[PDB]
């Protein structure tokens, strides 16, 4: 039995044997030590895969034997064989299966709940694979910080990516949706009761996925620093993260983003006297993050030196609180090792990135379906902190998500084409090379000013495309690229007629109007190629009827607010309408 795809790639797997089938029902040895999440995760599998547990222990069934390091479990160190998570680092894990024996020890609790993630991935109809894997985290945080415009998320939303969160062993949320006043236009009130249920149900989901569930603040809006309003709000500052500490939050983020009032000190003042007096005193309480008024490199730096702001803020803030930048713009190609470098250099510290992939809040009719790219693979020497910012669109959001969760958990092998054809085989199944067709036009984000990233779109297209054109102004023979070219156009039409009536609303819903772009696009793409082979034939009729076809298709991709291939299928049409053969 062959190992199956697994998200986050496993540091290391050794594959031992010819693999087994879990028997109907089996033994289950340590449930009473073991993680209670990473149990109920267990469970939870067991139960939606037809896998009863025996009441009594039979030596005919399968043994599934869970636990932790600290845990004295002899039926765990014998079944291990001689693997442990006891040198690993915390989230760490190893997991054997071997002849009908399934061992799943934690380096923490943290650590058993992804081991069992793991093993979830592993099964498939009962059969699972005869391996031996210890695994780790390459970055200490791994997340999501939900800090697009435009329509949020809903509570379901939520709820969901939470869950996709704990599967893909991601442990950071930073909450803070737009339609939620509590975070920043009522920041200093706490939460009232009737929004209580909600809250709850968010800071439980997070807690039962290993997730920390961050409440990021924005008191900028109208904060006072100055004099006795100022004690006031840093109080009040106090008394939200009190009414917060007893929901069950653990981990707060405070934004300096947008405040316009602009003082280093003043910030890094407040930072620190909350650290002290809160996160400290409590001794429950995450590291603090924040997000200063200077966040990208742009902003930060000027003349090989830091600007005012970043200088004297980098100079204030303990050393313990977790800073967070945006690479070398707000929307960047990338964060090579360098820019890394210069920033943690500056705050003497490792720093947190915040991604601003795959958000589309600044060019919304594009979806952005790529993976991480870009983004230095040696970047955790100088990072230990790792979130992206999403799309409003969270169904879609979890292919790049699936890709980010890859790269910071096992970033040295992190390949970005190998990540997103996982991510979409694994979201979509048997919908999967369907879906990568249409993704494929759709990964590079471009609002044609100060924003840009991503893998360009369809990328062997585009250079199939070129080589046409090289033929053809070459004087020489393209028939069989003329062929090839038809057939993609056609299958592009074909992959979103498919995903138009196969994909579920909560994807449709996301996507149906990129989806009609696409074909639109593959029909104006054709219609191009029927220009070229008009011009061939010397038919006159049949090119300005190409003509008009293909300058219509066109002209409503430039018209809709559906965006997509604008380098590839969309440039192809004006290319081919402004080629020329008769002049070759
Ligand atoms: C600052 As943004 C990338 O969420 O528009
Ligand atoms: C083609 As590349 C190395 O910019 O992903
Ligand atoms: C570029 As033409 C042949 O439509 O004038
Ligand atoms: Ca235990
Ligand atoms: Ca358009
Ligand atoms: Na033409």
């Amino acid at each position: 039995v062959l190992v199956p795809n697994l998200n986050p790639t496993p540091e290391n797997l050794e594959v031992v044997g010819d693999g087994f089938k879990i028997t109907s029902s089996i033994n289950l040895v340590g449930e009473e030590e073991a993680d209670e999440n990473a149990v109920n995760a267990l469970r939870e599998f067991l139960t939606a895969n037809n896998i009863e547990i025996n009441s009594e222990n039979d030596p005919n069934s399968t043994t599934l034997i869970i636990g932790e390091v600290d845990d004295d479990i002899p039926e765990l160190d014998e079944a291990l064989n001689g693997t442990t998570a006891e040198n690993l680092k915390e989230e760490g894990y190893a997991l054997v299966s071997n002849d009908g024996k399934i061992a799943i020890e934690g380096k923490d609790g943290d650590g058993t709940f992804y081991g069992v993630q793991t093993f979830k991935q592993l099964v498939k109809e009962s059969n699972i694979p005869e391996v031996n894997i210890t695994d780790y985290p390459t970055v200490s945080a791994r997340g999501i910080v939900e800090g697009f415009y435009g329509t949020p998320w809903t509570h379901q939303d939520r709820l969901d990516q939470i869950k996709f969160y704990g599967e893909n062993k991601l442990n950071t949320y930073i909450y803070a949706p737009k339609d939620d006043p509590y975070h920043r236009e009522k920041w200093r009130e706490p939460y009232p009761e009737s929004e209580m249920q909600r809250m709850q149900e968010l800071i439980n989901a997070s807690a039962e996925n290993k997730v920390d569930f961050v409440f990021g603040i924005s008191p900028g809006i109208d904060i006072r620093f100055d004099g006795d309003a100022g004690e006031e709000d840093f109080n009040h500052l106090i008394t939200k993260a009190e009414s917060l500490y007893d929901m069950g939050v653990r981990s707060f983020a405070i934004y300096w983003d947008d405040i316009q009032d602009k003082s280093a000190a003043k910030h890094a003042q407040v930072l620190n006297r909350f650290n002290e007096e809160f996160v400290k005193a409590k001794g429950d309480v995450k590291p603090l993050i924040t997000v200063p008024t200077e966040y990208d490199t742009g902003a930060m730096v000027s003349n090989g030196q830091p600007r005012a702001y970043t200088r004297i803020f980098a100079e204030t803030v303990d050393p313990s609180i977790e800073v967070m930048w945006t690479g070398p713009g707000v929307v960047t190609n990338e964060i090579p090792l360098s820019d890394a470098q210069l920033i943690s250099g500056i705050y003497n510290r490792n720093m947190a990135v915040w991604w601003n992939y795959p958000v589309t809040d600044y060019f919304k009719g594009k979806l952005a379906l790529g993976p991480m790219h870009g983004l230095d693979k040696g970047l955790n020497q100088y990072v230990d902190f790792f979130t992206v910012n999403p799309m409003e669109h969270a169904e879609l959001s979890k292919i790049s998500i699936h890709t980010a969760a890859d790269y910071s958990w096992n970033m040295d092998n992190y390949d970005y084409d190998k990540a997103w054809n996982r991510a979409i085989d694994m979201l979509y199944g048997d919908l999967a090379e369907d879906m990568k067709v249409f993704a494929n036009h759709s990964t590079r984000m471009d609002n044609k000013t100060w924003a840009k990233s991503g893998r360009e779109d369809a990328p062997e297209l585009r250079a199939k495309m070129d080589e046409l054109w090289n033929k053809l102004s070459s004087k020489e023979d393209a028939s069989a690229l003329i062929e090839e070219l038809y057939g993609e156009f056609a299958r592009m039409e074909e992959a979103c007629n498919n995903l138009k009536a196969n994909l579920p609303e909560v994807a449709l819903e996301e996507c149906s109007r990129q989806l009609d772009e696409l074909i639109t696009l593959a029909q104006g793409d054709k219609a191009s190629l029927d220009m070229i082979v008009a011009q061939l034939n010397e038919d006159t009729e049949a090119y300005e009827s190409a003509k008009e076809i293909a300058q219509n298709k066109l002209n409503t991709a430039l018209s809709s607010f559906a965006v997509i291939s604008e380098k590839v299928a969309q440039s192809f049409i004006q290319e081919a309408l402004s080629f020329d053969l008769t002049l070759i």
